[PDB]
């Protein structure tokens, strides 16, 4: 039927667990072929508290596998610190640009676009905590909208917003329909 869509989940060491769940979760009802890849190889990841979760493949190996309709980086602080140092992430993430796939980030996550120079000009939102990190240089415009979404860079706040993230990314994929069946099982509040 439809055409089908990959998204390339990187998850790093210190990750927010939840962030990294929601998303996967919601994109694979959504039908998506998603690939959790460990930034620092196969081996299990410790989140930010202390849920830990076996990737499904090495970034190393996923990256070489692509291309990807999505591109995901979770948040959690030093989750996000990790993506942002890294040079495997840098390439990844400039060739999705490059090609005018999606790169969708959360909470802490967008600061690892500011990292690598990625979707300067655009508008964005972070955590609350991580906009001061984002805005340094003014490189971005600042939203406080939950979702945030210009062009391919699709930005969004929290926690408590990975849902409407997740949902976000399913829209742009494969349309509002599947994203509001997809939604109605979830028992969101609106």
């Amino acid at each position: 039927g439809m055409a089908s869509k990959r998204a390339l989940v990187i998850l790093a060491k210190g990750a927010e667990e939840m962030e990294t769940v929601i998303p996967v979760d919601v994109m694979r009802r959504a039908g998506i072929k998603v690939t959790v890849a460990g930034l620092a190889g196969k081996d299990p990841v410790q989140c930010s508290r202390d849920v830990v979760i076996c990737p499904d493949a090495s970034l190393e190996d996923a990256k070489k596998e692509g291309p990807y309709d999505v591109v995901v980086l979770p948040g959690g602080n030093l989750g996000a610190q990790n993506l942002s140092e890294s040079a495997a992430v840098k390439e990844i993430l400039k060739e999705q640009e490059n090609r005018k796939g999606l790169i969708a980030a959360i909470c802490a996550g967008p600061t690892a676009l500011l990292a690598h120079e990625i979707g300067f000009g655009s508008k964005v939102t972070t955590h609350p905590l991580a906009k001061d990190k984002m805005m340094n240089g003014g490189h971005y415009t600042y939203s406080e909208n939950r979702v945030e979404k210009d062009g391919l860079i699709l930005t969004s706040r929290g926690p408590g917003t990975s849902f409407e993230f997740a949902l976000a990314i399913v829209e742009a994929l494969n349309g509002k329909e599947v994203a509001a069946q997809v939604k109605a099982p979830l028992v969101l509040k609106d």
